[PDB]
């Protein structure tokens, strides 16, 4: 059996989680809105999800670069 | 090449999908927060998962019954 407040803690956990997935949800139909936008002006939607990863590979390895930088810089010191 | 109007049309479809992809990750990552926060009053998370799932499946059950409903009224009349 749940006390009252883990039963209040748990339909709080449930409440927002399912609404988080819900703007989730939102936000993947807005970019598949935008994808399908590009594809009526003559886009190539699959070479423009590439470019959105191969610019966020970029992105995380600059990222790991600050981080590695940060790693010698302190073995220096 | 591009001309300018589709030079401008690719910059924007870019943007638009990268803080997208921004705000989907943001969204992500506060369903993480609200899991810890679980984890931390004592729930098991990887049931408290299970359950969102169920009754994800759930509401979908509910949405194409909805749509097998309105098949079958149409058939009839």
């Amino acid at each position: 059996v749940l006390n009252s407040t883990a039963q209040g803690q748990l339909k709080s956990i449930i409440e927002r989680v399912e609404r988080l997935e819900v703007e989730k949800a939102e936000i993947m139909e807005q970019i598949k809105e935008v994808y399908a936008e590009a594809k009526g002006n003559g886009f190539d939607v699959k070479v423009l999800k590439k470019v959105v990863r191969i610019r966020k590979q970029d992105r995380a390895k600059r990222q790991e670069e600050d981080a590695i930088l940060d790693l010698y810089l302190s073995a220096i010191g």
